[PDB]
């Protein structure tokens, strides 16, 4: 009843170019076996978004990488929020909240733009450049280590890490393999910079660890809920910024459109979110056998969420293919959706909207002008180099 493919979306050739394969997902079934790895997948916007709404079914305790958390054991320990179920996630999810939340952007914002508009002019003095090493990785190390009050030594540690965990949700391949091994010298930096001590006053590191007086989180949670910062704050907004550069140079009438009215930055940047996916997968495990898409899964098995296809799916989607930065984006899953959804969501919006801002006020044209190179991740989609020549308004 249920379709068998043998694709295999942590291979170098998926990820070259994962569209035709994501299809082939959507229109097997709304759930097929992945027999390469034994899990089901779910590439459906539908089915996605009812997985990432259905949390007592499909859950996160048991890993929302491929390994199960009751079978192996974590390569670190688990975080306390992403990898854990209501109600343990509830406390540690409401500080990570008020750390980040609506009030916490006003005291980030002019820096953050301020930085955005730095860099923009800085680049259009060099004309040619790489948008990745010199945009998409330069301006969040420029703001988003001095937010999290990181000390200066050792943040060439930085992506390193977080590169080690998103390949590290993916199955036991090469990518991961080689990741994992010799990795100890990253968590070690990543550990200690958790620690109080080490975290400046008023950064988002030193406000986790004051909200241990709260009652919310205890004094041996706060390390893990900074580590989560460290893990997930740098090298998805690395991969987001990149794919909203790649199709503003892709797509030279949006480029046009956003330039005509730099209030769209922010919708531009959410449609690069929908349209490149940077976290394009995550798994559940079920806790219970359940009927999904006509398919009963057994209990204790792991459902991949195809994030990026469901993001394209054109049954939710009109032209989904089309990157259109008035698109009504709300409902995208590229944040998640639900209980788990993107605590950090406007901490990414802050940076990629001030970007798009800098670029829509200060570019005139962005040409490809050298060979690109993708970054091979099992779990983040993005560049490696993007050879770009910026015109000046
Ligand atoms: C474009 C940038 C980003 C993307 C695409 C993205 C994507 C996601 C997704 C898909 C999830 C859901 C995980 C799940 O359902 O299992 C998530 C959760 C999370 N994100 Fe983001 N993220 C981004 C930026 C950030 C930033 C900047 C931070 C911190 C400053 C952050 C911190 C977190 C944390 C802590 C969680 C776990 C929340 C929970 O489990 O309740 N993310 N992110
Ligand atoms: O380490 C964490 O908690 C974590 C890691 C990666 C993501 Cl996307 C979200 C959270
Ligand atoms: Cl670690
Ligand atoms: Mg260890
Ligand atoms: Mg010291």
């Amino acid at each position: 009843t249920i379709p068998h493919l043998a694709i295999d979306p942590f291979s170098l050739d998926f990820f070259d170019d994962p569209y035709p394969d994501q299809q082939t997902l959507r229109d097997a079934g709304p759930v097929v076996y992945l027999d390469k790895w034994n899990v089901y997948g779910v590439a459906r916007y539908a089915e996605v978004h009812a997985v990432l709404n259905d949390p007592t079914t499909f859950c996160s305790s048991r890993g929302v990488g491929l390994s199960d958390f009751k079978k192996e054991k974590p390569w670190r320990p688990p975080s306390l929020i992403l990898e854990a179920d209501p109600p343990a996630h509830t406390r540690p999810r409401a500080v990570l909240s008020k750390v980040l939340s609506p009030a916490t952007m006003k005291t980030i914002r002019d820096g953050f733009a301020a930085a955005a508009d730095a860099k923009v002019d800085e680049l259009l003095q060099r004309g040619c450049i790489d948008a990745i090493a010199d945009l998409a990785e330069a301006y969040p190390l420029s703001v988003f280590p001095d937010a999290m009050g990181l000390k200066q030594e050792g943040r060439e540690h930085l992506l390193p890490y977080a590169g080690l965990v998103f390949n590290a949700f993916g199955p036991p391949n090469e990518l991961r393999q080689t990741a994992i091994e010799r990795s100890a010298p990253h968590q070690a930096y990543v550990n200690e910079q958790c620690q109080r001590p080490n975290l400046a006053p008023g950064g988002f590191g030193a406000c986790i660890h004051a909200f241990t007086d709260t009652g919310e989180i205890t004094p041996d949670e706060a390390p893990l809920l900074v580590r989560s910062l460290l893990s997930a704050g740098l090298d998805t907004t690395v991969n987001g910024i990149g794919a909203a550069v790649y199709c503003l140079a892709r797509f030279p009438g949006e480029l046009q459109r956003l330039r005509s009215d730099p209030t769209l930055a922010r919708n531009a940047f959410e449609e690069a979110v929908r349209f490149e996916s940077p976290v394009q997968t995550f798994f559940r495990t079920t806790t219970r056998e359940v009927e999904l898409g006509g398919a009963v899964i057994g209990e204790g098995e792991k459902v991949l969420m195809f994030l990026g296809s469901a993001n394209r799916d054109p049954r939710r989607w009109s032209d989904p293919d089309l990157y259109d930065i008035t698109r009504k984006t709300s409902g995208h899953v590229g944040f998640g959706s639900g209980v788990h959804m993107c605590v950090g969501q406007l901490v990414a919006r802050l940076e990629g909207e001030v970007m798009l801002s800098a670029l829509a006020r200060k570019v005139a044209a962005i040409d490809i002008d050298g060979p690109v190179k993708r970054r091979f991740n099992n779990t983040l989609r993005g560049l490696e180099s993007l050879p770009v020549k910026l015109t000046p308004a």
